RNA sequence: GGUUUAGAACGUCGUGAGACAGUUCGGUCCCUAUCUGCCGUGGGCGCUGGAGAACUGAGGGGGGCUGCUCCUAGUACGAGA
């Protein structure tokens, strides 16, 4: 909370996906090593990515962590996300703000059950672009074994509904990187123009009004409450007024500085992972899943109508009936709430593999619009994607 | 220290003397080693002229305990942990 970030280059909201154990975090690692010490950035190490307790006597990620690395081109913001089935609530909250996945895959493994599990959750949400990366390499001296896994991941994709055969898979030591290998130096900075290249310049919604999902709560010691999370639309200037809307209640608020990795802005655009400090506010009071909206925009609501979609067991959900009472969890921008279903007249039974509307009670409140897009899952697993119909309360 | 003598007390049983793995406080533990055995340490003669050294080895004894840290490797194994 210093140097004022001056705005060039356009921003793009990055971050690592694939399998437990398998080069995910340690990847992020290689990029700020190999991108600081040629171009000239700041340095940083591996460390910081993930300490914690839980980050080193375990040694998994649980946390979304944010990297932030520069080149000629764009200025990329990283999101570490965790990998694990036990880690997809707090990792949905990390893919939806990402606009272009990096993919890991592993040449001596290959495509396991979590990547296919983090790929899905990819498509529901909102992942449109996505690269692969094989994180392992030098283990396996081979260039038949090495080359088969490839294969895999490009049937993976094209299975699951992505380009698949059209997407740049990439090849290079994560560890390799991290020393000063010219070799595997070089093969990483490919990666970095691989970014530039396959993924676009990102459509922002820089008119329509303001609104900011929370991802995360901080409690800066000296300034107050901060609310972190990408601007789903519109901008924030200093000393606005700023309505929080969705769960408990309602309050209002102002904005008393926008920030973008420990620097100041005048204006926080969207489409891009800010630090928003509010005035008056608890940590406690103020919780994960609210957003931060203009005052007259939104509304919370505890009901509305809804087309559903639920899924049969090729797309992946479900695969027996169910009646009222149902009670899954609904994703709606960031957190999960579970709500009672309430099912239209003339209609016994929902089958799996069927497109129908509904009523859907929710025990919590969330802010929300005619025309919001969730992804409903139960078990461990996705059940049914949607949009909204109507708005009751 | 306990049990198992003589003192004294409690509860209990006995008319009483007293009695009770019922309890309670107090209450002399001797011996210079002949033989066997054992640990040491010598004298005697033998081993075939005597003497001084240096070995050989039959045979006998000694010793044999094991942690945790890292490296292999977060490798195999495992959905993950
Ligand atoms: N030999 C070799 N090992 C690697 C390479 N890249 C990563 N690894 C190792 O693979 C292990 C995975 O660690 P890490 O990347 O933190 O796990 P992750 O991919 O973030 N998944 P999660 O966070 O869910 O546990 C580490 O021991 C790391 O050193 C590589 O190129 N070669
Ligand atoms: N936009 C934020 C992202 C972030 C969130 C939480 C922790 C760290 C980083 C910066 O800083
Ligand atoms: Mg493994
Ligand atoms: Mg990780
Ligand atoms: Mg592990
Ligand atoms: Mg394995
Ligand atoms: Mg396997
Ligand atoms: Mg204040
Ligand atoms: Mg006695
Ligand atoms: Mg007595
Ligand atoms: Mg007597
Ligand atoms: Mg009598
Ligand atoms: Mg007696
Ligand atoms: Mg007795
Ligand atoms: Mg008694
Ligand atoms: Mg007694
Ligand atoms: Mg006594
Ligand atoms: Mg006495
Ligand atoms: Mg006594
Ligand atoms: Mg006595
Ligand atoms: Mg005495
Ligand atoms: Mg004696
Ligand atoms: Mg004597
Ligand atoms: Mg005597
Ligand atoms: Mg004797
Ligand atoms: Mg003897
Ligand atoms: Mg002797
Ligand atoms: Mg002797
Ligand atoms: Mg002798
Ligand atoms: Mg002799
Ligand atoms: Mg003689
Ligand atoms: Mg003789
Ligand atoms: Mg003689
Ligand atoms: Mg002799
Ligand atoms: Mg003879
Ligand atoms: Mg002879
Ligand atoms: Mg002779
Ligand atoms: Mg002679
Ligand atoms: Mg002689
Ligand atoms: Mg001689
Ligand atoms: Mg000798
Ligand atoms: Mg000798
Ligand atoms: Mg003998
Ligand atoms: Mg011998
Ligand atoms: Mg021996
Ligand atoms: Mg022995
Ligand atoms: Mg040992
Ligand atoms: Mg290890």
């Amino acid at each position: 909370s210093k140097e004022k970030f001056e705005r060039t280059k356009p921003h793009v909201n990055v971050g690592t996906i694939g399998h437990v154990d398998h080069g995910k975090t340690t990847l992020t690692a290689a990029i700020t090593t190999v991108l600081a010490k040629t171009y000239g950035g700041a340095a940083r190490a591996f460390d910081q990515i993930d300490n914690a307790p839980e980050e080193k006597a375990r040694g998994i990620t649980i946390n979304t962590s944010h990297v932030e690395y520069d080149t000629p081109t764009r200025h990329y913001a990283h999101v570490d996300c965790p990998g694990a089935a036990d880690y997809v609530k707090n990792m949905i909250t990390g893919a939806a703000q990402m606009d272009g996945a990096i993919l890991v895959v592993a040449a001596t493994d290959g495509p396991m059950p979590q990547t296919r599990e983090h790929i899905l959750l990819g498509r529901q949400v909102g992942v449109p672009y996505i690269i692969v990366f094989l994180n392992k390499c030098d283990m396996v001296d081979d260039e038949e074994l090495l080359e088969l896994v490839e294969m895999e991941v490009r049937e993976l994709l094209s299975q699951y509904d992505f380009p698949g055969d059209d997407t740049p898979i990439v090849r290079g030591s994560a560890l390799k990187a991290l020393e000063g290998d010219a070799e595997w130096e070089a093969k990483i900075l490919e990666l970095a123009g691989f970014l530039d290249s396959y993924i676009p310049e990102p459509e922002r919604a820089i008119d329509k009004p303001f609104l900011l999902p929370i991802e995360d709560v901080f409690s800066i010691s000296g300034r107050g409450t901060v609310v972190t999370g990408r601007v789903e639309r519109g901008i924030i200037k200093v000393g606005e007024e700023v309505e929080i809307v969705g769960i408990k209640e309602t309050q209002k608020s102002t904005c008393t500085g926008v920030e973008m990795f420990r620097k100041l802005l005048d204006e926080g655009r969207a489409g891009e992972n800010v630090g928003v400090l509010l005035r008056g506010i608890k940590r406690e009071e103020i919780e994960r899943g609210q957003v931060l909206a203009k005052p007259g925009t939104i509304k919370p609501h505890t009901k509305f109508e809804s087309e559903v979609y639920i899924l049969s067991k090729d797309e992946g959900g479900r695969h027996t009936p169910f009646f009222k009472g149902y009670r899954p969890q609904f994703y709606f921008r960031t957190t999960d709430v579970t709500g009672t279903i309430e099912l239209p007249e003339g209609v016994e039974m929902v089958m799996p593999g069927d497109n129908i509307k509904m009523v859907v009670t929710l025990i919590h409140p969330i802010a929300m619009d005619d025309g919001l897009r969730f992804a409903i899952r139960e078990g461990g697993r996705t059940v049914g994607a949607g949009v909204v119909a109507k708005v009751l309360s």
